[PDB]
């Protein structure tokens, strides 16, 4: 019943075909998931007019997701926290429901290829077993540079929800966070 | 136990003191509420670099809230719908919870003073008895014009939530929608 995601075969909304053809191999490598019934997966994309390493400095900051994410009341890490795979963070989410904290584990951190990813290991019943990967990519035309960020996830569809409603919620949130990422990092680039 | 909101006595975040002093009378008139225990109220503000009537054209469009609001899957009005006080709209919200539609009634529509407001009369248990008012205001300095939008609400705090968590949720959503309003209407002004 399990299948393989097809994100690497379709142009993500927002991206040009030409951008996608350059990214196709990277989507297969980092944005491919094993999907079972009762699960759903999406790939989202955002163009940013900022250098790759400027964007990556924000995307890799596992201890401060609120720097580019919405609906975060607080994020606490350990006193001996170090940016290593396997570290965790406790994220308190604003949702209008009673106070709910998610524990998230850092799954990937590749400073050379600009790939990171995390898993919600407990605490969010909207996004049970959420797993996500973000990659950053540089582009150039005629001395003009820009960056594309790709963010994908897989998550369990909660009992009582349709896939479309879980997908639409999770997509809307990723889309909004990527917009904030674009604004934050574009500002950082203009200021130098 | 009931008190009166104090939004007209504090500078809203984002606004300058000078802007507030010009708006103080309008906040008292339109952004004042009777507040009971178990209720909470906020006033949010957004500067927009667009003419008042450009902003008002979007803010008054009760049948298309998705034009400037986030997390809206659909909005349906009647076949014989007319922009009159007492009309309703059914708004389907993206929330990661099972499909939930809110029925909202148009409470105020003043095209001369640029005031509108609505009530959720059923269908959202996060925002039970939510009531909101939006006003639009023009400003000028040395031939440069800009607009300030004020949006306030009162809502019931759900049983099991703190006031701070209901306030933070509702504030975050209003803030994000006002940002979208700013981007949408600024684009409309640049295009003419």
């Amino acid at each position: 019943l399990s299948t393989i995601t097809t994100h690497h075969l379709t142009v993500p909304p927002g991206l040009t075909p030409e951008e996608f053809q350059e990214l196709s191999s990277s989507i297969a490598e980092f944005h491919s998931y094993r999907i079972n019934p009762g699960q759903c997966s999406s790939l989202l994309a955002q163009r940013i007019h900022a250098p790759v390493e400027t964007v990556w400095t924000v995307v890799r900051r596992f201890d401060k997701p609120q720097t580019y994410k919405h609906f975060i009341k607080s994020c606490s890490v350990g006193e001996d926290f170090r940016m290593t795979v396997g570290s965790t963070r406790d994220v308190t989410v604003i949702s209008g429901l009673p106070a709910a904290t998610s524990t998230e584990r850092l799954d990937i951190l590749d400073d050379d290829r600009h790939v990171t990813g995390f898993s919600i290991i407990g605490g969010d019943h909207r996004l049970r077993n959420y797993r996500s990967v973000t990659t950053v990519h540089g582009f150039e035309r005629d001395g003009e540079i820009w960056t594309v960020v790709l963010e994908s996830y897989v998550v369990d569809v909660p009992e009582g929800n349709t896939e479309e409603d879980t997908r639409l919620f999770a997509d809307t949130v990723v889309k909004l966070n990527l917009q904030k990422l674009a604004s934050v990092t574009e500002t950082l680039a203009r200021e130098a």
